[PDB]
């Protein structure tokens, strides 16, 4: 019933997410956006800032004011990462909790049926009066 | 259901929205007085076109006035209706009958517990 | 023992990820390669070909040999698509079949438990 | 049960970490780090050689660390490859074993319940009186 | 004639060069490179790998460019081992085989000399009968 | 160096430098493990003693190289030196002696056959002689 | 039997390798007593071979660099002599050994030609075997 | 035929041996005593002097042997120098002489055999 260890797996998939999409976003954010005018060792770091840290949400929303017609899916990058994570993580948690519940209750009913085992072998073998 | 997720499928559904909303509302926006400068009214327009009030097929036609360049909307309305119907209805059917199998057969086995105790009482009580 | 709408939305996700890497091929390298300079609407053509077709379009993924350390991700991208989708789909559906197998045989054993019911009855009144 | 898909998709993303840090260690550690002289396609071999073999390619590692301000991220590569190794190996093996254990053990104790069936059939047809 | 044991002789001597120069290398370069830095357990294995494998070994040899004039003699030492040893074994082969060739073939010629013996011993006695 | 003559004392020179090898390596390794070992309670002068011990004779002396297994971390290669020194002795000396023997065999035996041909020259004069007619 | 007829040359590698060693050896023996006295090189940590082959009669000026060994009479004379003795070993071995070995080949071929004079004696054997067989009369 | 300079080759290599053992002595046989008190490059001097000459460098030989286990090796150097020189010098001269011996001896006997040639043709051609 040990189904917890699927936890760190999501965080290392998060490593995958941040690598891929911070690299793409850091190319398109190093190209023209003047907030940093380039991010190689601080791409992870800038996206992680924008993730409701250092009060920097609208902070990133300004360099996309300097390119609005073709740069919005970067704040939507925040959105995408959040959604993908929350989805898989949350649903795994749900399934694990509910397996535990169902097995617990149904097993208790069946061990009452083992009490019925007790009843039976007390009935026949233990009260024969001739052996 | 594979390793996919329900609201994750729905997320890719509004990603489809991004796709074909952006395409359409970017291609012919500068030439039509229906949704003149269609920017955020794309999702609304289409997801409201789907079989709503039996009239939005009617609004799908005035863009059929641009058949060589505006039939992908026929394609796309078919897309959205298709995946909505399929996913929602049929997936919920299978979910419901899975839960049904479990609960139904469990309560039947509780009636079996009834059988057990009835017989054994008839033998033990005397 | 019922998971086929699974296959349905899996095909949907297939088309979605096809579009994803298509447009990624239309933006990251679009100006540098005149191979299909305007991939905006025919990265489909390019990548459909790249689909191990006639052993030459892994070839036509070559304009990634243009920038081999960084863009090798299109070849690796068909790798990823095939792996995740085909792998998970195929195996998981077969596993739903093995679920059905469990149900059938172990239910027959519980009808041997119906034989238990018989045992009950033939203990009750055989020996008043 | 015996699931292949997990380990398969793992192996893919594990190898994507491999090429990422191959690039990480082949562009900044080739033209001036001649331990691996012409490191463009050899980076695969260099990194996986650094992986815990005879305790001597970690010795190849340190003179690369001689460039300390810009030469740290590939034993960072070490820790990321360890990330994926931990995941696949540990989780797969342990959880799978105990799943199968649940199955078999519960079945066999129900067979003990069948010996109780034998008790009832003790006192129908063996003892009439 | 059959001196492949002598090949083993020369081979053992050149491997003596191998061992003793590995020991002298343990002496001069033990702490200087961090390449192995423990040149106490596997000095053999060290120079073993240094010997022309994947070209990564000359790359093993520069971490003791850490000591420029105090480790160059080992670059030329592996020159010594490789070239000297291979050339010695081919020396053995060439020279001693061709010595055997001399003896065999010129002995065949001297067996022709046996035949000339035969002809004149034919001319022993023929002048007693028809003369 | 084709000479077809007796070239054994070169191997003899190698053999006495092999005695020097005994001396050097055995006295190297015999002095730092003279304190911490119970066998001779000081190998200060037991190195050629270990010569006639561990030159692969009696089959128990690599058995006493085992007490060097007792000191594996920085003192392992020394019974490998045992193995070496044994190979030194056997191969070098034995090859020298073998080629010695074959040298002698060839040269002497074929010279004697030539002497036989000279008896034939005296025959050719058997007809340069009495049967002159 | 073909293509060499006593090519026992390649062992000349030995010579060259001795060369290297020799260089090293007595470079060190000049780096030991010197390398702290003279100001010229003033660190012979790796200048050993550089300076030694410079003093190998280069531009008629590195005997010019041998002047600072004239700066010390007894304790500094035998370095140019180092060079002479290196030349002794290497040149003697390679050239003169190869030449004398070829002249040993001359030994062999010369005595073989004498055996062809014994082919002359073959001439005489057939002077009698086939010629005066008394095939006339009597 | 006259491969003579090899002996000088061995002799110069012997000089190299002298240097090597000189520096080993310099390690042990420099300061273990006050008997030479510094030998950082003069073991050559003391060894050429001790080579059983003048009968007094053995008077040198004791105050180094004051440390009995750590000094007899220089006398063993006597032995090393001996072995090297004796073997190679002596037998090299011997071997060269032996080569010349075989050739001279039996080739000259075969010149006599040429006179044999003349005798046998004196019979077979004229009678
Ligand atoms: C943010 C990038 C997605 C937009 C890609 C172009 C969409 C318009 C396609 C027009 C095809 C004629
Ligand atoms: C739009 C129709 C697509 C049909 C794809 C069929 C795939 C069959 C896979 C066979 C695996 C058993
Ligand atoms: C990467 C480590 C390679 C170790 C090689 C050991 C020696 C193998 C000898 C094979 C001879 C053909
Ligand atoms: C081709 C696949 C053969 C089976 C692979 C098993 C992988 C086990 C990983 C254990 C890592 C220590
Ligand atoms: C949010 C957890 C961060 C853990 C540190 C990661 C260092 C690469």
């Amino acid at each position: 019933l040990r189904a917890i260890p699927g936890i760190a797996w999501i965080a290392l998939l998060l490593l995958v997410i941040f690598y891929v999409f911070a690299v793409m976003g850091t190319k398109l954010f190093a190209q023209s956006f003047p907030e940093w005018f380039g991010t190689l060792g601080a791409s992870m770091y800038t996206l992680f800032q924008v993730m409701t840290l250092e009060s920097w949400s609208m902070g990133i929303a300004r360099p996309v004011i300097e390119a609005y017609p073709w740069a919005w899916i970067y704040f939507v990058s925040f959105i995408l990462v959040s959604s993908f994570t929350v989805l898989n993580l949350f649903i795994g948690i749900i399934i694990e909790s509910m397996q535990s519940a169902h097995h617990a209750e149904d097993g208790e009913r069946t061990d009452a049926y083992r009490d019925e085992v007790l009843a039976r072998l007390e009935q026949i073998d233990q009260r024969l009066n001739a052996l």
